[PDB]
This record gives C-alpha cells, sequence and structure tokens, in this order.
C-alpha cells in the first residue's frame, strides 16, 4: 500500500448560492480518506481541492467536520461530504479530488 | 445587506400543443434572510440564469416562494420552474433575485 | 383551452442497449397527455416523438400501454413512460415530446 | 444470436493518491440470453463505450456479471465500474460486450 492518504470521491448534487452581488455554482461530492501507510500522517497543513483536467482548482466552500481531523491513524478511514465552487459553471467539471497544502 | 438564494437543480421537461411549445427546468430554492430586520421582497422576482448570462422568467412557483416578505432570521423554501420557448433553460445553473422584474 | 391535445413531458433516466452488431442509447421521459378540446379527440394515426432543437427526430424504443390509446375523450388525461432512442448520443439532446402522425 | 447488454448509467467518481489517480463511472447492468441455447461469455469482456468511439476497462464488477456463461432465457444483473486516468470515461455512454479483451 502507499505510503500516503487515499482519498476516494463521489460526485454528488449540483446547486447554487446567491446573495446581492454575488452568484456561484456549487458541486458536492462525497469523499472517503484512507491512511494507507503503516504510520500515522499529518493532515494540519493540508486541504481537499477538487480539481477540472485542465488543471484549474475549485475552492471549498463547506465540508463536514469529520474530514478536519488534523491526523489520521495508520489503517484508518475517515468521510463525509465535501462541496466546492466556481462562479460560473466551471465546477461542474471538477473531475478529482484531491489533497494539497496550498490553502 | 440580501436574503440569500440557496438552489439544487431539479427536473427538466417540456409542454407541446401542436406547433406551440417550451422547456421547463426546475429549483428547489430556499431563501434566508440572515439580516437583523424584515427585507422587502414585492418588487424582487427570482430569476434562473445560465453562466453564458442568459436569464429565464419564472413560469410556475410554489406559494412559500411568493412571500412579500421575509422576517430576519427566516426562510421558505420551495419548487420553482422556469422556461423558455427553445431549449435554453435547460442550460440554467443559478436562482438568484433581481430587482428588474416587468 | 386549445382544440387539441396536450403533451407534457419529464425527463427521466438515461441508458443503453447493445445486442452483437447493434448499439443505441436510450432516454426516457414520463408523459401526460391531456385532451384540452370539447370534443373527443383520436390517436389513432398519431405518434409520440422526442425531437432536438435542430429538428432530429428520435425513434419511440418502448411506450407504456396507457400512452397507446385510441382516442382521448374531451376533458380526459392518460400519462406513461415513453422511451427514446438514438445510435449515438444525440437522444440526450431531445428536449420536446410532441405527437406527429409520421409513424 | 448474442447477449443483450442494459445498461443504466449510475455515479461518477475519482480515486487520488499523491499524483496517481483515476476517474471512474459506474453502471447498472443487466445481461439478458435471449436465444435458446447457452451462450459463453468465457473470452468476452464487458467494456463502456463514448459515443466518439473510445472504449474503456471495466475496473471492478459484480460477481453476478462474472458468470462464464449464460443459460437461455436467463438474466445477470450487478454494477460494473470503469476506468480512465483523465476524465474521458465520464464520457461513456453505452456498456457492450466486446471479443477483444486482453
Ligand atoms: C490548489 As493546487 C496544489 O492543485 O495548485
Ligand atoms: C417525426 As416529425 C412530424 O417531427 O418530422
Amino acid at each position: 500500500a502507499p505510503d500516503a492518504v487515499m482519498v476516494f470521491a463521489r460526485q454528488g448534487d449540483k446547486g447554487s448560492v446567491s446573495v446581492g452581488d454575488k452568484h456561484f455554482r456549487t458541486q458536492a461530492f462525497k469523499v472517503r480518506l484512507v491512511n494507507a501507510a503503516k504510520s500515522e500522517i499529518s493532515l494540519k497543513n493540508s486541504c481537499l481541492v477538487a480539481q477540472s483536467a485542465a488543471g484549474q482548482s475549485f475552492r471549498l466552500d463547506t465540508v463536514d467536520e469529520e474530514l478536519t481531523a488534523d491526523t489520521l491513524k495508520p489503517g484508518a478511514s475517515v468521510e463525509g461530504d465535501a462541496i466546492f465552487a466556481s462562479e460560473d459553471d466551471a465546477v461542474y467539471g471538477a473531475s478529482l479530488v484531491r489533497l494539497s497544502d496550498r490553502c
């Protein structure tokens, strides 16, 4: 098994939010993080990012508490929903959820 | 400042009578007043919009969403169905409140 | 009310069928026919057709018995599912269900 | 003559480990033998395909669909998940049986 966290994601519902001059589209995912390594891994300086094929990143609008764990014990898994956003429809083209340290 | 509008894309449909027709796109919509005072919705209107910037008229709506005002901290929810003669409304991905209503 | 049958349709599930060399994509709709007129209307020489904006028609692969009524009494409605097909993905662009006498 | 393959598009997903990743598209699949005799599936394989003609590998599948033959009049059903490194599999709209399997 790889010495890293595996990120599994399933595309969920499509929505939108509008308030005054600000409009954005939302794409939800159910995400499971699985620590495949034999040691505990810190996720303190990490965040979930959604990405399209072209390499465009989408900001995380809301996330379940379960996915905000500071660390993952070896062999352990956590899971929850994560919702990403774009001003236009680009987030609908998000086809990958991954971990990043650019948060 | 302003009412928050949350929406989820719902069903797509159509109506045809002879050569007359239109397309429909439904959304489930929640309006939330997160402000400290009552906000009037009287001269506002719900509109669906494509990312390309086209807006679409509300054809039918649940009575809950027809409130003339929203109390501070209150929310109303219901389905709202928007229409276009052609299939452009299927491209609507946002629901917003507009102050340009005829 | 118009002196004709009103056709209401809601897009349903997307599928496919493959057998030997023959492949096709399917688009289901729930359809309601409503006779708005004050007289009975024959549907004997009529059929349901799905159509895209460009005017491309899609063949009716299967249909519920309820939609095969020979006539519609004044003020009456019938409803059921109808599934249309294309060899490629074009049927997914079907955005109108209407009546035709080209069957 | 041949086994009939019925499929319905299901969920879209992804798997990421560091810089390695792939996308998944699930379908619910029913295989039906409408022929009068048993048909061998041994040297056939399920493949998902885009209208553009690209085929996609089966990554995981329900055990029911792994039958080496199908009795006359019988059917098997289950989920089948196809994959691509890039997001091309999201374009798969057909499930078929191929006799070109490696
Ligand atoms: C937000 As990043 C690490 O995908 O550029
Ligand atoms: C099948 As026709 C009457 O839309 O050309």
